């Protein structure tokens, strides 16, 4: 997602936190001065953006591209060395419920857990390897170019002209998702990334045309905002799971 789509995936979820994950993500923050969930949400593209060692390190995290074999993940081929976003995710679902790290260490986990659940669930994140994930797959869109990436990303939502105070209850008016019964750290990011590369292989998401406009936007923003949801959702569940109660 662009950063309004990071900071809404933070807002949907800021908002069903149990009140100890709610107490500890508010510990966390508050050891970065004026630090929110959603501002945070965006930081690791700024990150990747500004930082020609661990931003460039970390450039793979943000994505997996396993359309070509029909979403059907395997980490040794998909995933060499850990450089996805199935393995940043479990990895830093690891780190962020590690209570012996110091809340720097903690906080810095879940800026990526932050963030990656957002990603993981925007299908171009999910897609082709020929394409880089649409960013290769040019469109005018309107009178002017873009990418199916950055269409999905921000293009459809920048429809809407909404800045985060309209947009968060417009999501939360929806149907409820379905989601799993219970939160997997470990097993969750591969069900997640094989659901969202499914969407970037559906009929139509790749056009049969270089030009799209209206009748796109009136097709996939929903299944965008539908994305929004349902990360918004998966992340209170995430946090729910590991930043939430210890007893036993
Ligand atoms: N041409 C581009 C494409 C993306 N970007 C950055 O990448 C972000 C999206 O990164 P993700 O694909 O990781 O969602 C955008 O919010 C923007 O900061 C950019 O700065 N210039
Ligand atoms: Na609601
Ligand atoms: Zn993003
Ligand atoms: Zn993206
Ligand atoms: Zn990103």
């Amino acid at each position: 997602w662009g950063a309004q789509g990071h900071r809404l995936v933070a807002e949907v979820a800021d908002a069903r936190l149990n009140p100890t994950a709610r107490a500890e993500v508010d510990r966390l923050l508050a050891t970065e001065p004026d630090a929110t969930l959603a501002s945070i949400a965006p930081w690791a593209d700024q990150l990747r953006a500004k930082d020609p060692g661990l931003g460039r390190r970390s450039a793979g995290w943000h994505y997996v591209n396993i359309a070509e074999d029909n979403c059907h993940y395997e980490a040794p081929k998909h995933c060499r060395n850990g450089n996805c976003i199935v393995e940043a995710l479990k990895a830093q679902s690891t780190i962020l419920g590690d209570r012996s790290l110091t809340d720097g260490e903690r906080l810095q986990a879940l800026k990526f857990v932050v963030h990656l659940v957002g990603d993981i669930h925007q299908p171009m994140h999910a897609g082709y390897a020929h394409d880089k994930g649409g960013n290769d797959f040019q469109l005018q869109f309107g009178n002017r170019g873009t990418n199916l990436h950055s269409l999905w990303d921000s293009g459809m939502l920048n429809t809407r002209k909404l800045d985060d105070a309209g947009y968060l209850p417009l999501l939360q008016s929806q149907r409820a998702p379905k989601l799993a019964r219970q939160s997997n750290p470990q097993r969750d990011p591969q069900t997640w990334a094989e659901a969202s590369c499914r969407i970037s292989m559906q009929a139509g998401v790749y056009p049969a045309t270089r030009k799209i406009g209206d009748e796109y936007t009136e097709r996939y923003r929903p299944l965008a905002e539908a994305q929004l949801r349902l990360a918004g959702e998966n992340l209170a569940q995430l946090l729910n799971r590991v930043l939430g109660a210890r007893l036993e």
